[PDB]
């Protein structure tokens, strides 16, 4: 109970801030989960051995993917982290247990490819879960390691708060499938231009987060130029694999996957910041203020693309 976890200065400094990289020891990045979760939800929302044993159930049950990985999962949860930090007071106490649990778990289980893949290899779960195939995988998953013997971090809950909770983690994870995200932003971006988003409507709590998952989920564009541009390195690597995986079916991959198209890339990553990204941070800057520096550093990242482009680097 009187057991904090604290980190050295540095990171103690730097982990508040949105654009952290949360380092390559792998060792601790256990440590700075729960760390997050004290401070963001309090020392008494989770029995320590319970979330310790729910955390390496987690970890074991990401494979080693380029990117879809458990360095991937603790990202997430720390743009999560920032984003509930910087809004303090506009979040119930369910949401802020919920949301970095369904980051931590929003890609278990990942086998580095996409949802188009699945259903074009004709996978088992493609024909389980017709739409957004991997991200209902992801919540299975998650239900699975929670009722698992002691990782059932959530066992002070009543029956409707577990409910409650468990409908936050759902909804956070499906919202994930960036197919969702469009239509998503579209509609947050009317109610919010006609005056008519109400945080009191849970149908517009629901959009609000799913955006949050959205913008945690591509926080890649958010962090420091070298940061940006080598992870780049490791998303590329799976999308070039299912590339390589299509042409076995007889099927010419789009451009992104093709790694005879690797010169491309800068401008891909243009279309990718224009169309997904910038937007995203924007409407989520309109909604939540105090985000704003997710947008600065997504719009520093688009100009260095731009850059690549002149040959200026
Ligand atoms: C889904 N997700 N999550 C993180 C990121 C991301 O890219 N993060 C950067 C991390 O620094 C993405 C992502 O969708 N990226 C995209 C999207 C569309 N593209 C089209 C091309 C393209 C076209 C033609 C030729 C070469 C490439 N490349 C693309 N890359
Ligand atoms: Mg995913
Ligand atoms: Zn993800």
């Amino acid at each position: 109970g009187l057991m904090q976890f604290t980190l050295p200065v540095r990171l103690c400094k730097e982990i508040e801030l949105f654009h952290f990289d949360i380092g390559p020891f792998e060792n601790m990045w256990p440590g700075i989960f729960v760390y997050m979760v004290h401070r963001s939800c309090g020392t008494s929302c989770f029995e320590l051995e319970k979330l310790c044993r729910f955390i390496m159930s987690v970890k074991k049950n990401y494979r080693r993917v380029p990117y879809h990985n458990w360095k991937h999962a603790v990202t997430v949860a720390h743009c999560m982290y920032a984003i509930l930090q910087n809004n303090h007071t506009l979040f119930t106490d369910l949401e802020r247990k919920g949301l970095l649990i369904a980051c931590l778990c929003h890609d278990l289980d990942h086998r580095g490819f996409s949802n188009s893949y699945l259903q074009k290899f004709d996978h088992p779960l493609a024909a389980l879960y017709s739409t957004s195939t991997m991200e209902q995988h992801h919540f299975s998953q998650t239900v699975s390691i929670l009722q698992l013997e002691g990782h059932n971090i959530f066992s002070t809950l009543s029956s409707s708060e577990y409910e409650q909770v468990l409908e936050i983690i759902r909804k956070a994870i499906i919202a994930t499938d960036l197919a969702l995200y469009f239509g998503n932003r579209k509609q947050l971006e009317e109610m919010y231009q006609t005056g008519s988003l109400n945080l009191n409507n849970q149908s517009h709590r629901d959009r609000v987060i799913g955006l949050m998952m959205t913008a945690c989920d591509l926080c890649s564009v958010t962090k420091l130029w070298p940061v940006t541009k080598l992870t780049a390195n490791d998303i590329y690597a799976e999308f070039w694999a299912e590339g390589d995986e299509m042409k076995k079916l007889g099927i010419q991959p789009i451009p992104m996957m093709d790694r005879d198209k690797k010169d491309e890339v800068p401008q891909g990553q243009l279309g990718f910041y224009n169309a997904v990204a910038i937007p995203c941070y924007t409407t989520l800057t309109q909604i939540l203020p105090p985000t704003e520096p997710l947008l600065k550093a997504c719009r520093d990242n688009l100009s260095q693309w731009e850059k690549v482009i002149r040959g200026e680097e």
